[PDB]
């Protein structure tokens, strides 16, 4: 999202923020849609080359990892067993994280016409913690 | 080196000896100059033998072996599991070994012209230590 200015981003997505992924499921999270189904190594009109080949299938080892898994250099370089701070590639710094599921309870109708109908009443106390945090420069946190 | 008569060796070979191998570098031990680059499996016109391909490989394999580590027989037997006595191929045996590095002092210069001046002098004890040995036949011990 490359967006300049707020004034460049759809309304909505500014207006209640932009769409975050569905939940994973088989169709939700399909391989990704530049994934090679198949790979040619130019061969000679009647000979391959057994080492040629070899080295064909080491190429596109380096790729398909890439493709699947290390989109992200910070991604190519812990791979190589390496790391990289979140100030190498200007990632925002994920502080903490709080997960949950929202609940509550039903409420019975009871007048003439709507005795043995509901309604779903969602209350959910949830809390967060951040841990104590150094801020090393001047920022924000959202 | 098939000489027959030392009047067949170049003058320097046999006045000083025939030229010993520098010590491991990256350039000063290169991979078998007749080592393969590649290897071509003659493939018909639209297709390729799955289990030719399979055996290519195999042949390769002894291939490159021979190359890269039995270019001797007693060598290409070895990974057999087996021995070769130093009379399968009729090898000098190497009965002892004595390695070491040869060192000195300098030698100050304090005339006139020569006062800040030295020569490395190189004076190196050493030793050497043939254990007993069996001599089976007549022979020679060099």
């Amino acid at each position: 999202l490359t967006y300049a200015n707020p004034s460049n981003m759809p309304s909505e997505d500014y207006k209640w923020g932009v769409r975050v992924a569905n939940l994973k499921s088989i169709w939700t999270a399909p391989l990704p849609p530049d994934t090679r189904t198949s790979e040619n190594m130019t061969t000679g009109t009647s000979t391959i080359d057994i080492m040629g080949l070899q080295a064909a299938y080491a190429k596109l080892h380096t790729e398909q990892e890439r493709d699947y898994f290390m989109t992200r250099y910070r991604d190519i370089m812990k791979e190589f067993g390496g790391h990289t701070s979140y100030d190498g590639d200007n990632r925002p710094l994920l502080l903490m994280r709080s997960e949950f599921w929202a609940s509550g309870y039903d409420v019975d109708g009871t007048d003439q016409s709507s005795l043995g109908q509901f309604s779903g009443r969602v209350q959910q106390t949830f809390n967060h913690k951040v841990p104590r945090f150094y801020v090393p420069e001047h920022g924000v946190i959202m």
